[PDB]
């Protein structure tokens, strides 16, 4: 844990993309006009700049049900990938997902139905994880609230990640979500970006490097909820990928398989010319790790391997 | 405007209060579990701490239809008052509202309508700010898209500052907002704080204090949506407060009668033996300043004078 001050050469915030709707229900309320325009969206973007940044910066883009506080301070208090990053040397750009967090959704069809002015079937298709399923999908243990005896994951302080995690509206967006042409537009303005992804957000960048590969300098994807298709990796081959996985993977039937079709997917990225390593932590004698790994007791340990794998690939 | 690095002695985010909520309708689909346990009201607290930090931070609380990202870079790319009150050596902390940005919210009741369980009247009361509605309750102008020619917003990054405009679920919590004790929470746990606040939270900081006044150094309230009545002063003699008023006031219905009844507020906090006042800025020979100040081409003059006054009144 690198202690002492920080000392940023810049600072800031802003956002890209966005789409212009006309609303008529954008207020319940004869105090307000329920006709305008809104702008949705668009994607929150919060960026670090340490003194002599290193060539790329890293983009990172949070999973389900959570938002860029994901790598910020982790939820017992210590340092989080975020800071970690800065005080390496790289540039970081933390982002909120379209329809997350600081990124405005549109809550148009939800007034729209209480005003009778549409079908309850127009009403967005909403989630939010309890405690209970969680525990269990981030693997902690294997029910809630029994943690596993070697977790990485700081169980102490369960309370505190429930308060990070938020409703999550991506299934009343389309696929791909709106965040993979908005990293596609930060890729291309930053003139090259190591994306840095997770979860249900795994997929995100190969969708993006699908799209337009212009700005994408290499691929870190943290334990994704679907890797690309063996038979789709040929657009994939000049990015450098990477895909880390943590540990107790093989007693969880969600989590076993993904890393199974993860396999696949890195060997024929590497049979077609391209260049993917599927880490493993516990296959590099890493213990331990939760879903949550950047959050994890070693987090700033996992956070060194996946740094000097992208300072070998980024050369 | 101060140029060059910005050391930062140490930063982080945390999150205050919120409560736990048990639902049926957290989900509609077969795979993930409608019922469980969430968390929500709780507050998003992400704060920077400067070298030699002054003993007060100040905590900055937005207004309706918005977010932290507030007080960060202006849509138009300039330093925004965050950055600027680092620079000037107060820690800082920037929040969420509850129930807004990276703060949580409660989707189970649109999930419940759209499963048919409950009918539309149940749903949340949402709320979003059109570009033309938002452009005369800014005061750019007298109507959209006409700006005053001495406007100090930048109204050429129109476009920016509707990307950072977001839906407000205001209407769906409880009065006082849930922020309202969760500011309480964070000055006791600062033991000193200065509460700046904006618009529809431009009332916040006086609820708290009436509430519970500890940890409470001075409140700043820009251009609030209500100031207290003059009769309910006596809970706030101990606490220095400055209100904050821009130009092209008396033009516009909703405001003319926000200013009279603030210097009300401020007169009869004087007469109960309190120390207040109302800073009105074209009273100052400042001119043009529009609703979101902090973001005017002269933001940095505005906080020049709010920072003055307060060093003036926690000395
Ligand atoms: C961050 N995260 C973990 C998670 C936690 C709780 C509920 C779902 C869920 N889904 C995953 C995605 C998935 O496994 O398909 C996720 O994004
Ligand atoms: C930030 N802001 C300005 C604003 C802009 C657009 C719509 C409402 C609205 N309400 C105000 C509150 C009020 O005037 O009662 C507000 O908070």
């Amino acid at each position: 844990t690198p202690a002492g001050p920080l000392t940023l050469s810049g600072q800031g915030s802003f956002f890209v993309g966005g789409r212009d709707v006309t609303s008529e229900t954008l207020s319940l309320s004869p105090k307000y006009d329920a006709h305008g325009t809104v702008t949705v969206d668009q994607m929150y973007v919060r960026y670090q700049i340490p003194q002599r940044a290193k060539r790329y910066p890293i983009t990172l883009i949070h999973g389900c049900c959570l938002t860029g506080m994901t790598w910020e301070t982790t939820p017992d208090g210590r340092m989080g990938w975020d800071e970690y990053f800065l005080r390496k040397g790289y540039s970081t750009y933390v982002i909120d997902q379209s329809g997350r967090g600081r990124s405005a959704t549109d809550i148009s069809a939800i007034n729209a139905v209480k005003l009778g002015k549409a079908p309850a079937s127009s009403l967005p298709d909403l989630f939010a994880a309890g405690h209970e399923a969680a525990w269990a999908i981030f693997r902690f243990g294997p029910r809630y609230p029994d943690a596993f005896k070697d977790t990485q994951f700081p169980v102490q302080a369960q309370a505190e990640l429930w308060q990070q995690m938020v409703p999550d509206w991506l299934g009343s967006m389309p696929t791909p979500n709106p965040t993979v042409a908005n990293l596609s537009k930060l890729a291309i303005k930053l003139d090259g970006t190591v994306l840095l992804s997770h979860s249900q957000s795994g997929i995100y960048p190969f969708q993006t490097a699908a799209m337009n590969p212009k700005g994408i300098t290499a691929i870190v994807s943290v334990e994704p909820g679907e890797c690309p298709k063996p038979e789709d990796v040929k657009p994939l081959t000049s990015i450098p990928v990477l895909v880390v996985f943590g540990d107790h993977i093989e007693e969880f039937p969600r989590w076993a398989p993904r890393l199974k079709a993860c396999h696949a997917f890195i060997d024929a990225l590497n049979a077609a010319g391209g260049k993917g390593q599927l880490m493993s932590l516990p296959a590099l004698g890493v213990h331990g790790n939760s879903h949550m790994m950047m959050q994890d007791r070693n987090n700033l340990q996992v956070a060194d391997l996946i740094l000097d794998w992208i300072g070998r690939n980024t050369a």
